[PDB]
């Protein structure tokens, strides 16, 4: 992790980071319409080491809604609870305080 | 890019990456209750490097709708009139080179006049 570099918005690597960055969104987003770049204002890049985590953990539902601490909401007791069995991948870099999750796959299972 | 190497269910470390994960999905997730983690299986770490781009770009919506996937933006023109939006939007990408995609990381958009 360093400070970024800037760079020039003809950038061929620039270009390509910039029409993932598109598709992802468009994937995401919640428009019918799909969504194209037009200019690109501001380019910079930053040289970036982490670690990556690979947790397979079952995850229970508590009673709370989302509308905080959860340990103090207790989770959901029998059929009512139900239970998932998740692969999760998270990204940890040593500067941020936040972690990503990048990809995550969730499971239910039986009684 | 590195092997993972496994590690302890207990490793504080990785306690707190179970906790950045739940956090995570109960802000993705599609359920109306919060989620917990009872009991930890699998853990594995691996080590990571690659390169970070933050773009600030303007977009339109273009007259292409979704009803990966196989879309030529250069083919989609934008829009005209009644369907126009242009949106100003600053991006974080990670690229790593050992593999070939890139991910969208944090995004921020916001409509214009």
């Amino acid at each position: 992790v360093g400070e970024l570099r800037d760079l020039s918005p003809d950038d061929p690597q620039v270009q390509k980071a910039a029409q993932a960055a598109v598709a992802s969104y468009n994937m995401g987003s919640n428009s019918i319409y799909y969504f194209r770049d037009t200019h690109i204002i501001k380019a910079q890049s930053q040289l970036v080491a982490g670690i990556k985590y690979f947790l397979t953990m079952e995850m229970g539902s508590t009673d709370c809604r989302k509308t905080v601490d959860l340990t103090t909401c207790p989770l959901a007791a029998g059929a009512q609870q139900e239970k998932l069995r998740c692969d999760f991948e998270v990204l940890v870099v040593p500067w941020q305080n936040s972690s990503q999750l990048l990809k995550h796959n969730c499971v239910q299972m039986l009684e």
